[PDB]
DNA sequence: GACGG
DNA sequence: GGACG
């Protein structure tokens, strides 16, 4: 229902954009599992808010990257906003920032240098920065590393496609 | 502009 | 198994 994480997008749309237009415009980006136009309890009208759940986080991220800022109708004045949605549990409505989506955390052989890591992970997208966690006295690698990509979908692709022995997960922010 | 079926 | 002087 909510698996995998970061596979649901949050939309700020026109109150007059129906679910069918969301399906037509967002289905190219992946396997849609649920489209949900949020309606006001008292008027039963759209609040101008929607959720779209995709089968993969990479699909949700590509949808966000391509569709944020687009318009969906002639009567629509403002562009739509598309974010990765917060979970139902907790998630105090705060917008997920791109910095929380672009960096992955991997287990790697001790022999890897930062350029070895970049070589193995450049195939999933444009890498902004690679680092390896080392003993800062001796310089020896602790076998853990970070890869930050330019786009959230690139980090999602890496997590979904790289060898399972890397144990690739989204990296928590430092603070 | 944030949570149903 | 797992975290950034």
């Amino acid at each position: 229902s909510h698996m995998p994480p970061n596979s649901r997008i949050f939309l700020v749309i026109s109150k007059y954009t129906p679910e069918s237009v969301l399906r037509e415009r967002f289905s190219p980006f992946g396997d849609i599992q649920d489209i949900w136009v949020v309606r006001d309890k008292h008027t039963k009208e759209s609040k101008g808010i929607a959720f779209v759940k995709f089968a993969r986080s990479s699909q949700a991220c590509r949808a966000m990257e391509e569709m944020h800022g687009q318009c969906l109708g002639p009567n629509d004045t403002k562009p739509i906003k598309v974010f990765i949605a917060q979970s139902r549990s907790s998630g105090s409505h705060r917008d997920v920032e791109d910095e929380e989506l672009t960096r992955i955390f991997v287990m790697i052989p001790k022999s890897y240098t930062e350029e070895d890591l970049r070589e193995k992970f450049k195939v999933y997208g444009d890498i902004e920065y690679c680092s390896i966690i080392k003993n800062k006295v001796t310089g020896e690698s602790k076998g853990l590393g970070y890869v930050r990509y330019l786009k959230p979908s690139q980090a999602a692709q890496a997590i979904e496609n790289c060898d399972r022995s890397f144990r690739a997960i989204l990296a928590e922010p430092k603070n």
